[PDB]
Order: structure tokens, then sequence, then C-alpha cells
């Protein structure tokens, strides 16, 4: 059985009643956050606070396809979050399209997609993202890249597969919703391509079980929370908001 | 805020629904399991079903510290356990010491320490266990043990340290209460070695979440998840035992 | 007073010095390339090493005609080099007859002979490639296209009209040659549509001088270059060839 | 290899014959210019006739950091060139600072850093000043003023960065030594930045190439090649001049 786990909704309610709390932690650019600690949710909803911008996780995407562990290959113009945190060359850490399809990490998709084509009970199918070197490499050339995600395990049970998603770190304004859009692509992908191994598979994609370490909220998307928490709207333009997280 | 998880208690719970409503699954060896995927769960109980078995633990931990990765260096008798999954030399991959002690593996404990020491709110303290190469590494030189730990993170939070264990697959009666000991041990070491450091800190063993991708009894442990159903006993001696798990 | 400049002749033997004396340069795709920086030569030929392939030249003219962005538009099968380099829905940006009679790049053929219409001696007839925003299109969905032709400015002096091509980056084998096949085509028919405006102007097509911020020779091409520098043929079949560039 | 062009001394011959044999254009304000088509050089001096005028440079130079396209904003007196040119509201296109530094033009100083820092190798390493639409803002509002350098292309070879500067027109003897003290600038401060991120890459200012559409002089400064042509002095006083170019 797939266990009995808060719902995106319920998320958004802790996140809340944080906030009434002023249950804050201070980030390591100094400015606050609210959080949760060991989070775990079914992600039932494609996002949590804020507006889904499909124009950007297609350019995202794109860049993960590529490969490409050099800022500047994001199609069009990079993002300064992506920016900020890149090397002195450009460079980082943190392509996902890099971390499941370069031979360079041993070929996550490719080993996890033959080990579930060959048994598909099994309690092996899983993409490493991280590395034990990350505790060297998430610096180097003077990058600020600390892989967030650990590692993502498929499990196949009555014909549907389930994503079980390990993350470090999540924000959860842009970071949930960029990265739910990623997992999402590559659990359907996968659906594909075992199915289209075999027509008598007929798989279907279940539920993506999201489990963070630390998922928070930054300061300058408090007025998000506490918009929602009074109206149960999860997104305001910051001009038409009024309260006091300006 | 530490999220609001199951307690043991609720995973025997959930354990002996799936028993009750037979919600099978075949193992590799061909023998059946129950199954929760995706549990979370606080570690608020040293064991789930079973027997403590101290003398046990106590050999693995001093496997653990000497960082060996091969099985005859268990103190005493090697278990079987140990030998059936070993390569044609007696290695295998899963020595926990080996992975947070080892240079060879990046310096798991060590870098874990620095960064908590350094920025106690820090979301980049981890131990990371497994690797991208496990893909391969798995069953090398004919060996079985593909990495059941993926990572351990920890966090400081109201001066207590939290552990956030991300499992991919936990046995339910020898795993978890070998795995547990293992890692109280470590959480214990590192509150240690931050309070050690400076006097002022006076941090305490927080929470250890367990996060487990597939945790599973296997159909040989059945009678004690059975047992527990009916009477609230969480062992019996399988000779005292009655009941159709025979 | 037109510059006294190279001809292809001379850039053929410079060419083969560079390759004499291994000035090797990596290309992007990680291949050798030699090279000449800044390079000017009137094209006094229409190719300089490989074959003239007609049928492919009219393909693409007739595409450029068609000012379509999409390479599947190509008349009949779309050449594998237009397919890698084009993004994930089939789109480019260096169709040439779009640049030039496109209302959406602002008209650069009409309005050059408008200008030249109505002052012969101006030196402000010139048709604009590329645009300011190509250091963010040239990736656009995905695509790896940055126009490799900036301007082409026309002069009209002793009633023949001389063309200055200014390129950023030109291939030796498939890019001049083809390039040179368009470039005359248009000098052509700017010379028609002028004589055509009034019958007493009686101009002729003049120079091209063509200007190659980088002028190359990928390495799978060193065999042309090598093959001439032996024995003065301007091509070989890749069958026929015998030497140390295989 | 860089290619064997001419340098300054030559191009000083070419123009000192072409007075001499009367190759005389009629510019569009009426008047007489010798000419060079397709000029290609090697800027080896920082002018070609006349005197440096460190002064008047110094304060374009400060136009350009100011981004202005105001002619009033030059530090001090306008010049009257700069007057005759603008629009009616005393607009210009032409200020280089805002073409290769505004975000209006796409940020082309710090794009092709960008690009350079990322692969030191790159073909696509270019600053584009001009634009499509130019075809219609030469004269916007009145003024005359249709964009003289097309495009500038960095190369870095031998860790040398060599600049390719494509002109549509340039004046020998204002422009020239301006624009020269401009592009001069311009390199040394690429080389500089570059050189900041990384102090192993110990890049340094190489060739600056010169291509330009129409290099001409006009009428009033025929003096000056015709004296350089007798005596081989590239400067006089128009009062000390004697000759048939009064
Ligand atoms: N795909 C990603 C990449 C990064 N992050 C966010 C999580 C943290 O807000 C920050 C990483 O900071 P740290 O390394 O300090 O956790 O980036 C995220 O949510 N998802
Ligand atoms: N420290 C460990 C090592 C292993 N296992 C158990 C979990 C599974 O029952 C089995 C590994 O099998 P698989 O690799 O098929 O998950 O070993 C565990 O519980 N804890
Ligand atoms: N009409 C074209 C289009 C492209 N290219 C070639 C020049 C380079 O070999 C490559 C472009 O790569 P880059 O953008 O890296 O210069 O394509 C060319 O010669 N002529
Ligand atoms: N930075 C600049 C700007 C302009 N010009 C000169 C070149 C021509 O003499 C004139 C522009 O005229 P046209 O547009 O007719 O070429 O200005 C120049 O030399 N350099």
């Amino acid at each position: 059985m797939i266990s009995d786990s808060m719902t995106v909704e319920e998320i958004r309610l802790h996140l809340g009643l944080a906030l009434k709390e002023k249950d804050f932690v201070v980030d390591k650019t100094g400015v606050k956050t609210i959080e949760i600690i060991g989070a775990s949710f079914v992600a039932d909803e494609p996002f949590i606070f804020g507006a889904l911008n499909d124009e950007y996780i297609q350019r995202e995407l794109e860049w993960y396809k590529s490969k490409s562990l050099f800022v500047k290959d994001i199609p069009g113009e990079t993002p300064k979050i992506w920016q900020q945190v890149a090397s002195s060359k450009g460079e980082i850490n943190s392509n996902y399209g890099w971390a499941i399809w370069s031979e360079d990490n041993y070929a996550q998709y490719d080993m996890c997609l033959a080990e579930l084509g060959q048994n598909p009970d099994s309690r092996r199918g899983i993409m490493i993202y991280t590395r034990p070197s990350m505790q060297f490499d998430y610096n180097k050339d003077g990058m600020s890249d600390f892989m967030c995600t650990n590692t993502v395990q498929y499990l196949i049970r009555d014909k549907k597969i389930n994503a079980v998603v390990n993350m470090r770190s999540n924000d959860v304004v842009f970071g949930f919703r960029n990265d739910y859009a990623w997992q999402k692509y590559v659990l359907d992908k996968l659906v594909s391509d075992l199915n289209a191994g075999d027509s008598t598979r007929q798989y279907k994609a279940g539920s993506i079980i999201w489990n963070v370490g630390s998922l928070h909220v930054y300061s300058r998307h408090f007025y998000l929370v506490d918009h929602w928490w009074k109206t149960g709207e999860t997104h305001i333009s910051k001009k038409d908001y009024v309260g006091k997280y300006a």
C-alpha cells in the first residue's frame, strides 16, 4: 500500500500556521524564512503558492535536455538566479538532464529503465542525482550550487508507477513548481518507454511523493502565504497585495 | 516546524492492515512481502516488530568503525545474511562506517560537522551514503549489495539536531532495528562533537525522521505482524506462535 | 578605388600553410579546425575546396524564397546539418530570404534598392542580416543558430555594383560555396531591378569582397586541403584519397 | 592564423595614389571625396592623416559612458558636426556606449564577455552595433545618423584577443582617429574584465583589424593627403600648407 500522506492543501495550512506563529529561520543570505522540516506529502497539485509560468519551465526543460552545465545555454536570457549561483566561467552542478542522461553520471535513466524492464517489482529502480564528492564540488570555481535533489526512486505497483522524490532543500514558490514540472515529465517519459518495450505492460503514471529535508518560503514571498491565509487565494500580484508583509 | 508525522505505532497498524488484506508483493528471491511505499514516520521506538539483540548490534558497530568492506571482519562468526550477499572475495558495499568516515567516500561525517559548525542553520548539512556508480557497483565480483541508505541530513533548530534519514529499501524486522541503532549512534556522536567545539552551543538530540521508498516485511516474519494484530505483543517466539502463518 | 585584395588561390595557399604547421583550434563540438582570422579576399571563384552541387544550392534558394523559418520547408529531404541545428519545433534563424525580404526584418532588400535608386553614390546601401537580440535569440527553443552573416553593403562605382560581405563565421567547404551562390544571386537580382527602373543606368555586377571573422576548415575536410597541397587538385573523392588525414 | 593585412602606411599610399589619379566620388553633401572600397588593414597606428586631439576623444568617451542619445550631453560645447546631424530635439543614434552597454541594445558588452568567459575559442563573441530597423531609424525626427559601425567581433587565439571591426563608412581624418581610440579602449577593457575573472587566463590585447565598406577623405582634407605625398609628413597646419588643394 502507498502511505497515507499529506496533500498540498495541508502543506499550505502548516505553512500558514508557521507564519502566524512567527516561526522564522535565518537563511544563509541573512534573510528570514518559514520552514517545514522532514516534509512528506503527495504532490497532488502542480504548485503550492504563486502562478504557473509554462514559458519558463519549457526553457528550463530544453536546458535539461542539452545536458549543459553552463547557465548561458539556458534558452534566451539567463535568469539572474542562475547567474548569481554560477561559477566564474558560468558553470553549475544542478542540470538535472545531465544528472539522469549523462554517461558522466553513470546513465541513471537508462539503468533504472533496464532494472524495471527486467523486474517490475524491483526496489532498486532509482535515479541518483547527488554524489559523495558534492561535499567539495558545490563551490567549485566559486559557484554556489549544492545539489538539492538527492534521489528519485520508481516503484511499479498495481500497474502504476509511483515516484518517491527525495530532496535536501526546496523553495516552495519557485523551486517546487519548476521541480515538479520536471519530475512529472520524467515519470511520463519512463511510463512511455516501458510501455513501448512491451504492449502488454499497460503501465500508468501513479503518485509523486515529495520528501523534503527543509521545505521553505523566503521572506520576499511571505505576502503570498499571508494572502492565502486571509482569503484562500493561492496567488496575488505584489501590487494588489495589502497587509503587513509589504 | 517539524512535520506532523506518523509514529511507529501507526506504522504497525498499517502493516497489520496490509497483511489482513493480503496486499502481497513478490520479492526478488521469489518470496512474498507486505509493504508500505513512501513511508515517512518519526522513529520514536527502537524497533517495530521483534526483539532487541544488543549483542549483534554491537558487533556490527565494531565492523562499521573498522571501515572494512570485507564481511569476515565482522567480529566473531559472520552472519549468513552477510555471507550470501558478499562477493567472491567476501567483499560488500554497505559498510556505513566506510560510508561516513572513509576519505574514499569524501569524508561525509567531517564535512557535515564542518558545515554545521560554521552555520548552525545550514540546509547543506548532509551525509551522502550512496553514489551514482552504484548502478554498476551493486554486483561487483558477484556481490548483491545495492546501497539501501541514500542520504542522512541533519538540521539544527531550537538547539535540537534532527536527523532526516532517506532509505531506498528497509526490512521492518532486522533492518530497521539495526539501522536505527546506527543512526541514533551517529546523531549522538554529532551532538557530542559539536558541543565539544563550543560549550555555549548546548545542542541536544532531536527527532529521527524515517523516509523509506519500500518498507517491507518478508513472509518468514508474517507471524510477528499477525500475532501483534491479534494480541498487541510486538514479539513472540516462533515456537510459541499459533496461527496460519506457521 | 577597390582595395587590392587576396584571391581565392592565395586563401587556398594560406590554409595549406596552416595545416602544414598544425595551427589547430578546437571547435565547440570538440573537433579540430584550421582557421584564418580577419580574412579578406575577392571571391573570384565560386568555391575554395570541394565540388559544386548545384542541386543542393537550388533547394536552398527555394527555401530562402519561401522565407520560412522552419527547416522542414526546405524542398525534399532536409539535410541533417539543418536538423541538428534546429529548435524543438523545427525552427531556425538563418533563412537569408527572410532576412532580406521579410517585413519582420525591416525590408532590407527594398530599402537598399530605394536608397541606391535615389542616390547611386550612397554609402548607406546596406542589407542588415543580424540583429542586437541575436545575443538571446541564437538558442531560442533549443536551436543552435547564431546568424553567421552580419551585413552586406552595396557600392556603385564606375557603373559596377560591388558587394562587401561581412561574415562572423564561414565554413570553407560547404559554407562558402552555398553562401557565395546566394550572394551572387542577390547581386544579380539587385543589378536587374535597378536597370529595370531606368534603362540609362546600365549597371553591371562588380566584385564580391568576402570579409570573415573566422574562416575555417573542419577536421573531416582536412584531406581536401592536404590533397590540394600535394597535387593542386581542389577536389578528391574521400575513397580515392591517400595520406594521413584518413 | 591572423591574415596578412595591409598596414596604415600602405593605406596612406593607396589614398595618395587615388588623389594623384583624381579618382573622385561625389558625397551626399555635394562635395568630392577620394575613397577605398572594401578596405581591410591592421590598425597599427592610432591615426592616418592629421593630429591626435586627446582632449576631444576624452569628452566623447565620457559621452559614450553616459549612454546618452542626446548631443547636448557631450561634455562642454557640443561640436557642430554633432549638431548638424542631430534631430529636432537634439537626438542621435550613434552613441557607441549606448550600443554596447545599454539593455535597450540587448547588453552587447556583457553577453560577449559571458560568451568568451565560457568558451575562449568561440566564434560567437561579438558586439552588434547596428540593427535591421536602422533602415527607418536613421532620419527619425529629422536626424541624419545611419550607424557607421556594424559589428565588432573578438577572437582569443594564443592568449591574445583580436578585434575585427566591421564598418559601413569611415572618414579617414576625424572618424578613424576617434573610432580607433574607442575600439582600443573597449578591447583593453574586455581584456581586463576577462583577466579579473580568472588570474590564470593572462590574456593580452592583440590586433585590431579594420574592415571598411567606404573609407574616404573629404575634399577639405585633400591638402593633408597631398602634403604627405610630397613630404612624408602626416600633418600640416592649413596655414603652412602650400599646393593646389588650397
Ligand atoms: N531545483 C532546485 C534548486 C535549488 N532549489 C533551492 C532550494 C534552496 O532555497 C536553494 C539552495 O540553497 P541551499 O543550498 O542553501 O539549500 O535553492 C530548489 O528549490 N530547487
Ligand atoms: N542496512 C540495510 C541493508 C539492507 N537492508 C535490506 C532491505 C532489503 O530487504 C534488502 C535489500 O534488497 P534490495 O536491494 O532488493 O532492496 O536488504 C536493510 O534493511 N538495511
Ligand atoms: N550560412 C552559413 C551558416 C553557417 N555557417 C557555418 C559557420 C560555422 O562553421 C558554423 C556556425 O557555428 P558558430 O555559430 O559556432 O560559428 O556554421 C556558414 O559557414 N554559413
Ligand atoms: N563614428 C563615426 C560616425 C560617422 N562617421 C562618418 C563616416 C561618414 O563620412 C559619415 C556618415 O555618412 P554616411 O552615413 O553618408 O556614410 O560619418 C565615422 O567616420 N565614424
